[PDB]
Protein backbone atom coordinates (compact mmCIF):
# COMPACT_ATOMS: atom_id res chain seq x y z
CA UNK A 1 0.00 0.00 0.00
CA UNK A 2 1.41 3.54 -1.39
CA UNK A 3 0.68 6.43 1.18
CA UNK A 4 -0.97 9.49 -1.00
CA UNK A 5 -1.12 12.57 -0.07
CA UNK A 6 -4.75 15.39 -0.32
CA UNK A 7 -3.61 17.79 -3.12
CA UNK A 8 -6.75 20.27 -1.93
CA UNK A 9 -9.67 19.74 0.87
CA UNK A 10 -12.30 17.89 0.26
CA UNK A 11 -15.70 18.41 2.03
CA UNK A 12 -18.03 14.94 2.03
CA UNK A 13 -20.72 14.90 0.40
CA UNK A 14 -22.28 11.17 1.00
CA UNK A 15 -21.98 8.79 3.51
CA UNK A 16 -19.28 6.80 1.88
CA UNK A 17 -17.36 9.53 0.85
CA UNK A 18 -14.48 10.44 2.70
CA UNK A 19 -13.40 13.74 3.81
CA UNK A 20 -10.17 15.15 4.42
CA UNK A 21 -8.08 18.18 4.81
CA UNK A 22 -5.08 19.40 2.24
CA UNK A 23 -1.66 17.51 3.50
CA UNK A 24 -3.57 14.45 5.08
CA UNK A 25 -2.05 10.93 4.62
CA UNK A 26 -4.42 8.26 2.94
CA UNK A 27 -4.07 4.71 2.58
CA UNK A 28 -5.02 3.27 -0.94
CA UNK A 29 -4.49 -0.30 -2.61
CA UNK A 30 -1.63 0.23 -4.51
CA UNK A 31 -2.58 -0.26 -8.43
CA UNK A 32 -5.85 1.47 -8.13
CA UNK A 33 -7.56 3.12 -10.66
CA UNK A 34 -10.85 4.78 -11.54
CA UNK A 35 -12.26 8.18 -10.77
CA UNK A 36 -13.29 7.18 -7.09
CA UNK A 37 -10.46 5.12 -4.53
CA UNK A 38 -11.50 3.50 -1.61
CA UNK A 39 -9.27 5.14 0.88
CA UNK A 40 -8.29 4.81 4.76
CA UNK A 41 -7.11 8.26 6.74
CA UNK A 42 -3.65 7.51 8.00
CA UNK A 43 -4.76 10.76 10.51
CA UNK A 44 -8.25 10.18 11.80
CA UNK A 45 -8.76 6.64 11.07
CA UNK A 46 -11.50 6.97 8.67
CA UNK A 47 -12.66 5.34 5.49
CA UNK A 48 -13.81 5.72 2.03
CA UNK A 49 -14.07 6.90 -1.05
CA UNK A 50 -12.61 9.83 -2.09
CA UNK A 51 -11.83 11.47 -5.95
CA UNK A 52 -8.31 10.44 -7.16
CA UNK A 53 -7.73 13.53 -8.84
CA UNK A 54 -7.55 14.86 -5.09
CA UNK A 55 -4.74 13.06 -4.15
CA UNK A 56 -0.44 11.86 -5.52
CA UNK A 57 1.79 9.50 -3.63
CA UNK A 58 3.68 10.70 -1.06
CA UNK A 59 6.94 12.48 -1.13
CA UNK A 60 6.36 12.28 -5.11
CA UNK A 61 7.31 15.17 -7.22
CA UNK A 62 3.62 15.11 -8.09
CA UNK A 63 2.68 16.15 -4.38
CA UNK A 64 4.60 19.68 -4.89
CA UNK A 65 1.80 22.61 -5.70
CA UNK A 66 4.19 23.97 -8.03
CA UNK A 67 4.30 20.46 -10.38
CA UNK A 68 1.55 20.86 -12.94
CA UNK A 69 2.52 17.34 -14.88
CA UNK A 70 1.78 16.90 -18.45
CA UNK A 71 0.62 20.82 -18.72
CA UNK A 72 0.56 22.35 -22.37
CA UNK A 73 2.87 25.44 -22.96
CA UNK A 74 -0.76 27.63 -23.41
CA UNK A 75 -2.79 25.83 -20.76
CA UNK A 76 0.61 27.26 -18.18
CA UNK A 77 0.49 30.37 -19.15
CA UNK A 78 -3.31 30.95 -19.48
CA UNK A 79 -3.23 30.09 -15.86
CA UNK A 80 -0.26 32.79 -14.96
CA UNK A 81 -1.52 35.07 -16.58
CA UNK A 82 -4.04 35.50 -14.55
CA UNK A 83 -4.02 39.34 -13.39
CA UNK A 84 -4.18 38.35 -9.63
CA UNK A 85 -0.70 36.95 -10.11
CA UNK A 86 2.35 38.57 -9.09
CA UNK A 87 5.78 38.28 -10.94
CA UNK A 88 7.62 35.71 -10.28
CA UNK A 89 4.19 33.01 -10.11
CA UNK A 90 5.49 29.92 -11.62
CA UNK A 91 4.84 26.38 -12.46
CA UNK A 92 6.82 23.06 -12.88
CA UNK A 93 5.66 21.01 -16.12
CA UNK A 94 7.22 18.19 -18.01
CA UNK A 95 8.35 19.67 -21.21
CA UNK A 96 6.13 19.07 -24.71
CA UNK A 97 9.62 18.72 -26.82
CA UNK A 98 12.67 16.41 -25.05
CA UNK A 99 11.57 13.70 -23.25
CA UNK A 100 13.00 13.30 -19.61
CA UNK A 101 12.90 17.39 -19.58
CA UNK A 102 11.07 20.00 -17.46
CA UNK A 103 10.21 23.50 -18.03
CA UNK A 104 10.13 26.09 -15.48
CA UNK A 105 7.38 28.77 -16.75
CA UNK A 106 7.41 31.92 -14.44
CA UNK A 107 5.30 35.25 -14.62
CA UNK A 108 7.20 38.21 -16.01
CA UNK A 109 7.53 42.11 -16.67
CA UNK A 110 8.77 43.97 -19.29
CA UNK A 111 9.15 47.26 -19.50
CA UNK A 112 8.52 47.08 -23.54
CA UNK A 113 6.43 43.96 -23.76
CA UNK A 114 4.11 44.04 -20.65
CA UNK A 115 3.13 41.16 -18.55
CA UNK A 116 4.27 37.81 -20.09
CA UNK A 117 5.43 34.13 -19.14
CA UNK A 118 9.30 33.02 -19.71
CA UNK A 119 9.90 29.27 -19.89
CA UNK A 120 12.93 27.73 -18.96
CA UNK A 121 13.99 24.42 -20.07
CA UNK A 122 14.76 22.23 -17.00
CA UNK A 123 18.11 19.54 -18.19
CA UNK A 124 18.62 16.59 -16.30
CA UNK A 125 21.33 14.05 -17.26
CA UNK A 126 23.09 11.37 -15.51
CA UNK A 127 26.46 13.51 -15.79
CA UNK A 128 24.79 15.77 -12.77
CA UNK A 129 21.22 17.08 -11.31
CA UNK A 130 18.85 19.16 -12.20
CA UNK A 131 19.80 22.70 -14.13
CA UNK A 132 18.77 26.03 -16.19
CA UNK A 133 22.39 26.52 -16.86
CA UNK A 134 25.13 24.15 -16.28
CA UNK A 135 26.80 26.52 -13.98
CA UNK A 136 24.13 25.36 -11.20
CA UNK A 137 22.75 22.54 -10.06
CA UNK A 138 21.07 20.50 -8.09
CA UNK A 139 19.45 17.05 -6.95
CA UNK A 140 16.15 17.71 -7.13
CA UNK A 141 13.31 19.77 -8.59
CA UNK A 142 12.68 20.14 -5.07
CA UNK A 143 15.92 22.32 -4.37
CA UNK A 144 16.09 24.01 -8.21
CA UNK A 145 12.84 25.70 -7.10
CA UNK A 146 14.11 26.41 -2.99
CA UNK A 147 17.02 28.05 -4.69
CA UNK A 148 15.78 30.14 -7.26
CA UNK A 149 12.98 31.60 -4.47
CA UNK A 150 15.38 33.16 -3.09
CA UNK A 151 17.73 34.37 -6.24
CA UNK A 152 16.89 35.48 -10.08
CA UNK A 153 20.82 34.43 -10.15
CA UNK A 154 20.01 34.24 -13.96
CA UNK A 155 16.36 33.96 -14.45
CA UNK A 156 14.33 37.14 -15.05
CA UNK A 157 12.66 37.33 -11.75
CA UNK A 158 12.50 35.64 -8.56
CA UNK A 159 9.93 32.53 -7.87
CA UNK A 160 7.61 34.05 -5.63
CA UNK A 161 4.50 32.45 -6.02
CA UNK A 162 2.92 28.72 -6.28
CA UNK A 163 0.46 29.21 -9.38
CA UNK A 164 -2.78 29.45 -7.76
CA UNK A 165 -5.43 26.85 -9.32
CA UNK A 166 -9.54 26.31 -8.48
CA UNK A 167 -10.15 23.34 -6.70
CA UNK A 168 -10.66 20.68 -9.24
CA UNK A 169 -13.89 19.21 -10.24
CA UNK A 170 -14.00 15.90 -9.33
CA UNK A 171 -15.24 13.45 -12.46
CA UNK A 172 -18.62 12.57 -11.31
CA UNK A 173 -20.45 13.68 -7.69
CA UNK A 174 -20.23 10.49 -6.11
CA UNK A 175 -19.03 7.28 -6.43
CA UNK A 176 -21.89 5.52 -9.01
CA UNK A 177 -23.99 8.78 -8.60
CA UNK A 178 -25.93 9.33 -11.77
CA UNK A 179 -30.05 8.95 -11.64
CA UNK A 180 -30.24 11.39 -8.86
CA UNK A 181 -33.36 12.26 -6.61
CA UNK A 182 -34.72 15.92 -7.61
CA UNK A 183 -34.65 16.37 -3.57
CA UNK A 184 -30.78 16.02 -3.40
CA UNK A 185 -30.69 19.36 -5.58
CA UNK A 186 -31.26 23.25 -4.53
CA UNK A 187 -31.65 25.51 -7.76
CA UNK A 188 -29.91 28.60 -6.39
CA UNK A 189 -29.68 31.71 -9.44
CA UNK A 190 -31.77 30.82 -12.43
CA UNK A 191 -29.51 32.32 -15.06
CA UNK A 192 -31.87 32.31 -17.91
CA UNK A 193 -34.48 30.51 -20.08
CA UNK A 194 -33.56 28.60 -23.50
CA UNK A 195 -36.30 27.56 -25.80
CA UNK A 196 -36.68 24.34 -24.10
CA UNK A 197 -36.72 24.99 -20.27
CA UNK A 198 -33.92 27.11 -17.92
CA UNK A 199 -30.11 27.01 -16.77
CA UNK A 200 -29.95 27.64 -12.90
CA UNK A 201 -26.37 27.68 -10.96
CA UNK A 202 -27.56 25.03 -8.05
CA UNK A 203 -25.65 22.83 -5.29
CA UNK A 204 -25.93 19.26 -4.64
CA UNK A 205 -26.11 17.76 -1.40
CA UNK A 206 -25.43 20.97 0.46
CA UNK A 207 -22.07 20.47 -0.75
CA UNK A 208 -21.04 20.85 -4.12
CA UNK A 209 -21.90 23.67 -6.95
CA UNK A 210 -23.50 22.74 -9.87
CA UNK A 211 -25.03 24.34 -13.23
CA UNK A 212 -29.00 22.68 -13.57
CA UNK A 213 -30.53 22.51 -16.75
CA UNK A 214 -34.13 21.58 -16.69
CA UNK A 215 -36.62 20.96 -19.67
CA UNK A 216 -39.80 21.77 -20.21
CA UNK A 217 -42.36 18.34 -19.63
CA UNK A 218 -42.71 17.17 -23.48
CA UNK A 219 -39.34 17.94 -24.52
CA UNK A 220 -38.40 14.78 -24.87
CA UNK A 221 -38.40 10.78 -23.50
CA UNK A 222 -37.33 11.00 -20.40
CA UNK A 223 -36.38 7.10 -21.78
CA UNK A 224 -34.34 8.42 -24.92
CA UNK A 225 -32.85 10.74 -23.22
CA UNK A 226 -31.17 7.93 -20.43
CA UNK A 227 -30.17 6.17 -23.34
CA UNK A 228 -28.47 9.00 -25.04
CA UNK A 229 -27.28 10.54 -21.40
CA UNK A 230 -25.25 6.78 -21.23
CA UNK A 231 -22.92 8.22 -24.12
CA UNK A 232 -22.59 11.83 -23.47
CA UNK A 233 -21.56 10.48 -20.42
CA UNK A 234 -18.29 8.65 -21.94
CA UNK A 235 -17.31 11.99 -23.48
CA UNK A 236 -14.71 13.40 -21.46
CA UNK A 237 -12.29 16.58 -22.24
CA UNK A 238 -10.93 19.61 -20.97
CA UNK A 239 -12.86 21.34 -23.73
CA UNK A 240 -16.20 20.06 -22.80
CA UNK A 241 -18.39 20.64 -20.17
CA UNK A 242 -19.04 17.34 -18.08
CA UNK A 243 -21.78 16.00 -18.00
CA UNK A 244 -22.63 14.90 -14.15
CA UNK A 245 -25.90 13.04 -13.06
CA UNK A 246 -29.05 13.54 -14.34
CA UNK A 247 -32.84 13.81 -12.69
CA UNK A 248 -34.79 11.50 -15.18
CA UNK A 249 -38.22 11.92 -14.31
CA UNK A 250 -40.38 15.34 -15.93
CA UNK A 251 -39.09 18.02 -15.74
CA UNK A 252 -35.90 16.50 -16.84
CA UNK A 253 -32.74 18.08 -14.49
CA UNK A 254 -29.47 17.81 -16.24
CA UNK A 255 -26.28 18.40 -14.24
CA UNK A 256 -23.24 19.88 -15.13
CA UNK A 257 -20.00 21.22 -14.21
CA UNK A 258 -20.59 24.88 -13.32
CA UNK A 259 -18.90 27.80 -15.74
CA UNK A 260 -18.43 30.71 -13.57
CA UNK A 261 -18.22 33.33 -16.51
CA UNK A 262 -21.57 31.96 -18.34
CA UNK A 263 -22.52 31.63 -22.23
CA UNK A 264 -20.22 33.06 -24.97
CA UNK A 265 -22.31 34.83 -26.51
CA UNK A 266 -23.52 37.09 -23.32
CA UNK A 267 -19.97 37.33 -22.78
CA UNK A 268 -18.99 38.50 -25.89
CA UNK A 269 -22.09 41.57 -26.00
CA UNK A 270 -20.85 42.31 -22.40
CA UNK A 271 -18.81 44.24 -21.02
CA UNK A 272 -15.57 42.22 -20.66
CA UNK A 273 -16.59 41.16 -24.07
CA UNK A 274 -15.54 44.72 -25.20
CA UNK A 275 -12.08 44.96 -24.38
CA UNK A 276 -10.98 41.01 -25.89
CA UNK A 277 -8.10 41.21 -28.26
CA UNK A 278 -7.81 39.36 -31.42
CA UNK A 279 -5.02 36.66 -29.93
CA UNK A 280 -7.68 35.95 -27.18
CA UNK A 281 -10.92 35.65 -29.38
CA UNK A 282 -8.48 33.43 -31.83
CA UNK A 283 -7.78 31.35 -28.19
CA UNK A 284 -11.08 31.04 -27.48
CA UNK A 285 -11.81 29.85 -30.57
CA UNK A 286 -8.80 27.39 -30.67
CA UNK A 287 -9.95 26.17 -27.39
CA UNK A 288 -13.58 25.27 -29.33
CA UNK A 289 -12.17 23.52 -31.89
CA UNK A 290 -9.82 21.53 -29.31
CA UNK A 291 -12.94 20.12 -27.83
CA UNK A 292 -14.92 19.32 -31.27
CA UNK A 293 -11.86 17.73 -32.61
CA UNK A 294 -12.53 15.27 -29.80
CA UNK A 295 -15.51 14.69 -30.70
CA UNK A 296 -14.77 14.43 -33.88
CA UNK A 297 -12.51 11.71 -32.61
CA UNK A 298 -15.19 10.00 -31.08
CA UNK A 299 -17.21 9.96 -34.06
CA UNK A 300 -19.71 11.87 -32.08
CA UNK A 301 -22.45 15.02 -33.13
CA UNK A 302 -23.06 17.99 -31.51
CA UNK A 303 -25.85 19.44 -33.86
CA UNK A 304 -25.82 23.06 -32.38
CA UNK A 305 -22.75 24.37 -32.32
CA UNK A 306 -22.88 27.96 -31.82
CA UNK A 307 -21.64 31.02 -29.26
CA UNK A 308 -25.13 30.86 -27.09
CA UNK A 309 -23.64 27.06 -26.56
CA UNK A 310 -20.18 27.48 -25.48
CA UNK A 311 -19.16 28.41 -21.73
CA UNK A 312 -16.93 30.32 -20.34
CA UNK A 313 -14.85 29.66 -16.93
CA UNK A 314 -12.34 31.70 -15.44
CA UNK A 315 -9.10 32.49 -17.40
CA UNK A 316 -11.33 32.61 -20.45
CA UNK A 317 -11.54 29.15 -20.89
CA UNK A 318 -14.07 28.25 -23.45
CA UNK A 319 -15.71 24.42 -23.56
CA UNK A 320 -18.94 22.99 -25.77
CA UNK A 321 -21.49 22.77 -23.75
CA UNK A 322 -24.78 20.60 -24.63
CA UNK A 323 -23.29 18.50 -27.27
CA UNK A 324 -26.03 15.83 -29.07
CA UNK A 325 -29.50 17.05 -26.53
CA UNK A 326 -30.88 18.74 -30.10
CA UNK A 327 -31.44 15.62 -31.72
CA UNK A 328 -33.56 14.14 -28.80
CA UNK A 329 -36.18 17.30 -28.88
CA UNK A 330 -39.43 16.17 -30.21
CA UNK A 331 -41.45 19.44 -30.71
CA UNK A 332 -42.54 18.86 -34.59
CA UNK A 333 -41.77 21.87 -35.84
CA UNK A 334 -37.82 22.10 -34.65
CA UNK A 335 -36.84 18.62 -36.17
CA UNK A 336 -38.50 19.92 -39.17
CA UNK A 337 -35.78 22.34 -39.34
CA UNK A 338 -38.26 25.14 -38.93
CA UNK A 339 -40.04 27.36 -36.52
CA UNK A 340 -38.63 30.42 -34.06
CA UNK A 341 -36.59 27.89 -32.05
CA UNK A 342 -34.17 26.39 -34.65
CA UNK A 343 -31.21 28.54 -35.46
CA UNK A 344 -31.42 28.04 -38.81
CA UNK A 345 -28.25 30.62 -39.11
CA UNK A 346 -25.77 28.20 -38.17
CA UNK A 347 -27.28 25.42 -40.10
CA UNK A 348 -25.43 23.63 -42.73
CA UNK A 349 -27.98 23.22 -45.92
CA UNK A 350 -27.76 19.42 -45.97
CA UNK A 351 -28.60 19.60 -42.63
CA UNK A 352 -31.47 21.96 -42.92
CA UNK A 353 -33.16 20.58 -45.75
CA UNK A 354 -32.11 16.87 -45.32
CA UNK A 355 -31.79 16.48 -42.14
CA UNK A 356 -28.38 15.17 -42.28
CA UNK A 357 -26.54 16.46 -39.24
CA UNK A 358 -22.64 14.96 -38.88
CA UNK A 359 -19.64 16.42 -37.88
CA UNK A 360 -19.16 17.77 -40.94
CA UNK A 361 -22.39 20.29 -40.39
CA UNK A 362 -21.00 21.34 -37.20
CA UNK A 363 -17.57 22.74 -38.66
CA UNK A 364 -20.29 24.81 -40.82
CA UNK A 365 -21.40 26.22 -37.76
CA UNK A 366 -18.11 26.89 -36.44
CA UNK A 367 -17.71 29.14 -39.08
CA UNK A 368 -20.81 30.74 -38.12
CA UNK A 369 -19.97 30.74 -35.00
CA UNK A 370 -16.35 32.44 -35.61
CA UNK A 371 -18.07 35.54 -36.95
CA UNK A 372 -19.94 35.87 -33.86
CA UNK A 373 -16.02 35.79 -32.17
CA UNK A 374 -14.81 38.32 -34.30
CA UNK A 375 -18.51 40.49 -34.47
CA UNK A 376 -18.82 40.41 -30.67
CA UNK A 377 -21.81 38.24 -30.72
CA UNK A 378 -23.89 40.03 -33.79
CA UNK A 379 -25.93 38.04 -35.47
CA UNK A 380 -25.07 36.05 -38.60
CA UNK A 381 -26.31 37.35 -41.92
CA UNK A 382 -26.54 40.99 -40.39
CA UNK A 383 -29.08 42.36 -43.25
CA UNK A 384 -31.43 39.03 -43.12
CA UNK A 385 -34.47 37.73 -41.53
CA UNK A 386 -34.33 34.21 -40.71
CA UNK A 387 -37.40 33.22 -43.53
CA UNK A 388 -35.44 33.68 -46.36
CA UNK A 389 -31.48 32.40 -45.12
CA UNK A 390 -31.72 29.15 -46.16
CA UNK A 391 -32.81 30.23 -50.07
CA UNK A 392 -30.15 32.57 -50.00
CA UNK A 393 -27.36 30.29 -48.68
CA UNK A 394 -28.89 27.27 -50.86
CA UNK A 395 -28.16 29.63 -53.51
CA UNK A 396 -24.67 30.39 -52.81
CA UNK A 397 -24.85 33.56 -50.69
CA UNK A 398 -22.22 33.42 -48.09
CA UNK A 399 -21.06 36.46 -45.11
CA UNK A 400 -18.62 38.79 -46.53
CA UNK A 401 -15.63 39.47 -44.42
CA UNK A 402 -17.10 41.01 -41.09
CA UNK A 403 -15.63 44.59 -40.83
CA UNK A 404 -13.32 43.59 -37.96
CA UNK A 405 -12.55 40.44 -39.28
CA UNK A 406 -9.29 39.56 -40.68
CA UNK A 407 -9.23 37.72 -44.14
CA UNK A 408 -7.31 34.85 -42.93
CA UNK A 409 -10.07 34.20 -40.60
CA UNK A 410 -12.93 35.00 -43.20
CA UNK A 411 -11.14 32.66 -45.69
CA UNK A 412 -11.11 30.15 -43.22
CA UNK A 413 -14.93 30.65 -42.54
CA UNK A 414 -15.71 30.06 -46.16
CA UNK A 415 -13.67 26.97 -46.21
CA UNK A 416 -16.47 25.41 -43.18
CA UNK A 417 -19.15 26.86 -45.85
CA UNK A 418 -18.23 24.70 -48.38
CA UNK A 419 -21.78 23.71 -50.25
CA UNK A 420 -20.06 19.76 -50.31
CA UNK A 421 -19.73 18.36 -46.56
CA UNK A 422 -16.70 16.19 -47.99
CA UNK A 423 -15.17 19.87 -48.31
CA UNK A 424 -14.55 21.47 -45.49
CA UNK A 425 -11.76 21.02 -43.38
CA UNK A 426 -11.66 19.17 -40.16
CA UNK A 427 -12.05 19.61 -36.67
CA UNK A 428 -8.69 18.35 -35.78
CA UNK A 429 -7.24 21.24 -39.28
CA UNK A 430 -9.34 24.18 -37.12
CA UNK A 431 -7.64 23.73 -33.75
CA UNK A 432 -4.26 23.21 -35.56
CA UNK A 433 -4.64 26.41 -37.79
CA UNK A 434 -6.17 29.00 -35.06
CA UNK A 435 -3.42 27.53 -32.35
CA UNK A 436 -0.56 28.69 -35.07
CA UNK A 437 -2.28 31.68 -36.15
CA UNK A 438 0.09 33.98 -34.54
CA UNK A 439 3.58 33.12 -35.65
CA UNK A 440 5.17 34.30 -31.61
CA UNK A 441 7.99 36.86 -31.64
CA UNK A 442 9.86 35.16 -28.74
CA UNK A 443 11.98 32.35 -28.47
CA UNK A 444 10.35 29.09 -26.97
CA UNK A 445 12.39 28.79 -23.97
CA UNK A 446 15.26 31.11 -22.75
CA UNK A 447 18.79 30.65 -23.84
CA UNK A 448 19.46 28.95 -20.94
CA UNK A 449 23.18 28.73 -22.85
CA UNK A 450 24.47 30.86 -20.04
CA UNK A 451 22.20 33.15 -17.98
Amino acid sequence: VTTFVALYDYESRTETDLSFKKGERLQIVNNTEGDWWLAHSLTTGQTGYIPSNYVAPSDSIQAEEWYFGKITRRESERLLLNAENPRGTFLVRESETTKGAYCLSVSDFDNAKGLNVKHYKIRKLDSGGFYITSRTQFNSLQQLVAYYSKHADGLCHRLTTVCPTSKPQTQGLAKDAWEIPRESLRLEVKLGQGCFGEVWMGTWNGTTRVAIKTLKPGTMSPEAFLQEAQVMKKLRHEKLVQLYAVVSEEPIYIVTEYMSKGSLLDFLKGETGKYLRLPQLVDMAAQIASGMAYVERMNYVHRDLRAANILVGENLVCKVADFGLARLIEDNEYTARQGAKFPIKWTAPEAALYGRFTIKSDVWSFGILLTELTTKGRVPYPGMVNREVLDQVERGYRMPCPPECPESLHDLMCQCWRKEPEERPTFEYLQAFLEDYFTSTEPQYQPGENL
